[PDB]
Parts: C-alpha cells; sequence; structure tokens
C-alpha cells in the first residue's frame, strides 16, 4: 500500500493516485466480459461498469500499477466498429481537483466531505490503511460509496 511522505505538495493537502480509468468509445459491439479479459492481462478488476447509453464504461483496479500499466496498454484499441480508448478517471473527491492528464489528485484537507474522511482511513484497498489522514502523504484512491462505519 502506498502511504508516503510528498512533503513538496502544497500545505494542508494530500495527494491521490486513482485506481479509476474511463473507457471512452464503448459502442454496444464492447461487451463487459471481453473488456474484463483484456484489463486482466495487467492486474485484477475490482469494477468494471458499462453504460451503453452514455458510449463509456468505468474500470477500478485493486492496484494503482495495475492501472497504470493498463492505461498505456489500452489508450487507444481498435475494436470492431469503434476504437476503445482507455484514460484517467477519478471516482474520489472532487472532480476539480484531478489531473485527467494522470489521474493524480491534489486536495486540500478542506475539501474532503465526511465520507471522503472515513473512506479514506477505513478502506480495504487505498487510502491510509487506518491511519488518520495529515497533510503531506500520497496515497491509491480510496473504496467508496461504503456506509461509514468502522465496526465491519
Amino acid at each position: 500500500r502506498r502511504f508516503e511522505r510528498d512533503p513538496t505538495i502544497p500545505p494542508d493537502s494530500i495527494k491521490v493516485y486513482s485506481r479509476t480509468l474511463f473507457l471512452g468509445g464503448i459502442t454496444r459491439s464492447v461487451r463487459e466480459p471481453v473488456l474484463r479479459s483484456m484489463f486482466e492481462r495487467f492486474g485484477s478488476v475490482q469494477s468494471l461498469i458499462l453504460n451503453h447509453n452514455y458510449r463509456h464504461g468505468f474500470l477500478k483496479m485493486f492496484r494503482r500499477d495495475a492501472a497504470e500499466k493498463a492505461q498505456v496498454a489500452m489508450e487507444n484499441v481498435p475494436f470492431a466498429d469503434t476504437t476503445i480508448r482507455t484514460k484517467w478517471g477519478v471516482g474520489f473527491g472532487p472532480r476539480e481537483c484531478s489531473d485527467f492528464s494522470t489521474g493524480i489528485s491534489v486536495i486540500p484537507i478542506r475539501l474532503l466531505t465526511d465520507a471522503d474522511r472515513t473512506w479514506l482511513v477505513t478502506a480495504e484497498y487505498g487510502g491510509t490503511g487506518g491511519l488518520p489522514i495529515t497533510p503531506g502523504i500520497a496515497l491509491d484512491e480510496p473504496d467508496i460509496e461504503i456506509g461509514l462505519g468502522i465496526s465491519s
């Protein structure tokens, strides 16, 4: 797990490495079983949700380094009637803080909601690994959209 001291980011901030990829060019010829097989070459797929209504999907890898390998390999892949285009997505924190070129957010701690703070510290994958949020640390995207809890 990434819990790095990053004392050269701005004051009162954290740095979050996305594990979430945006998938563009998802026509109805591009199906979840085939994409899962393509991305499982790079590591374990935590989540993969296509929405053919928007010609897009979102993939979350268990590991940042597998998301990096996937994004570079799958950046532009001709496929059937389309081209699959893999770009950095954001699954955590303010979208406005997410560098869409690199999948790296630098977030002022004051902009983290209570849910965001609780997900960071309690996530199974990414986050702090059970330590408090302090400024000048770099970590991986936490798991989100779960109950606020420390018992379960």
